[PDB]
């Protein structure tokens, strides 16, 4: 027996490289005053949660806190230009505010297509044909703070970031879709990241990853705020989504 | 309790309605080119979705007012006895709009008719939109159109399926039909009644993105790759097992 080159409806990405790969986490808790954006209490919990879960799946996790845009671009360009020949895949997470096709760094916004474009085709040959997974927790910062230099509560932010696709073998994962609202607990973290991390821990090492993101869709879209705390948040449902350009099934079975 | 393998309940009396809006030519004032090959797509889709148990209704070259009337009529009948709902658009598009014969319609208007508060009997059921629409260029020939329609999400339990993503190109053969629709239909025919539907759409991503654009008959088209995508808001696994 051998596998002839016939179309296989069950084909999986090859995940038997020496290393799982790098997972970058860009964590943004506060912003330059000229941006008029509120701080994001709870994001440090998200960052730590994600680090534990992706480390357990075999990723080399690198976190960066509150980088300026020039610094962020430098760092992500450095990762896009090294060889990933010995890696299975690549993960990039943004924890911030966003608007349209932009995510905010500390001092300025950056276009999502600029960040994903660094990993397309022969800009990053050693990731061609490998999953490139971007996870974005970014929505509209509520701006009732001034344009001047300056307990567990749930903050509710309108969806603002477009659910953009990218190239072949990219998977773009969004905390919330247009017309819905993103939620973050100031001590426990974001609804989306909490539920993503819980599902990674329970099922990440077995379930196909888009099947796992569908579980996250279900968990998040079924959450509600306590009515006695913030009646304002009634009817502000959160529905995540993911935009898949993947071409094979993706698993994170423990590496041998 | 939470079941990591939970499936949509697909044991209703009927599979449900599949609507297909098929646009081959446009009012002259829109200055959009004809879409030869689209009738093949329509026929292919009708067969595949019929075989999966759907009640397929096709509409050719409706005006926007006619199209809105029809999709509104469908959104207000009871789907209580149905598993799910499918809507296919075969046209040109731009941004958040798809073209009818005489005018643009916003995708969010069309999907909004099937949100929970407007269509109670589809609550918690899959609502699947499949969009073959890109930028009209203003024997079997292959036409190549730049991506133009945003890969928009919708509400819970919607699945939005696009023939092409930003930066890539959609292809249509004047005899054989659209690349995306051909490969979607081949996969439906072979695996539609067994495979989880997003796993099937992933196969379609692979098939379409592997179609070679190295040596076209039209030198203009060289290197203009096609990559589809789908945006899922589903909350459970979706299968179309024979009823
Ligand atoms: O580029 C866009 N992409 C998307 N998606 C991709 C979603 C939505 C959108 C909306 C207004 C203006 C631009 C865009």
């Amino acid at each position: 027996f051998y596998k002839r080159e016939m179309f296989d409806p069950a084909e999986k990405y090859k995940m038997d490289h020496r290393r799982r790969g790098i997972a970058l986490i860009f964590n943004h808790e506060r912003f330059f005053w000229h941006l008029t954006l509120p701080e994001r209490r709870g994001t440090c919990a998200d960052r730590d949660n994600l680090t534990r879960r992706f480390s357990d799946l075999g990723f080399e996790v690198k976190c960066f806190n509150d980088l300026k845009a020039e610094e962020l671009l430098l760092k992500i360009h450095e990762v896009s230009t090294v060889s990933h020949a010995d890696a299975d895949c690549f993960v990039c997470v943004f924890l911030s505010h966003g608007e349209g096709n932009h995510i905010y760094a500390y001092d300025a916004k950056i276009e999502i297509q600029t960040l994903t474009g660094l990993f397309k085709g022969d800009k990053c040959h050693s990731l061609v044909g490998k999953p490139k997974i971007f996870i974005i927790q970014a929505a509209r910062g509520n701006q009732h703070d001034v344009p001047v230099i300056p307990t567990n509560i749930t903050e509710v932010d309108a969806a603002s970031v477009y659910t953009l696709p990218a190239g072949a073998d990219f998977l773009m994962c969004y905390s919330v879709a247009e017309g819905y609202y993103s939620h973050r607990e100031t001590v426990n973290g974001s609804w989306y990241i909490q539920d993503l991390c819980e599902m990674l821990g329970k099922y990440g090492s077995s379930l196909e990853f888009t099947e796992l993101l569908t579980l996250v869709n279900r968990k998040v879209s079924q959450r509600r705020v306590d009515f006695c705390k913030d009646p304002s948040a009634i009817g502000k449902k959160q529905v995540p989504c993911f935009a898949s350009m993947l071409t094979k099934k993706l698993h994170f079975f423990p590496k041998s």
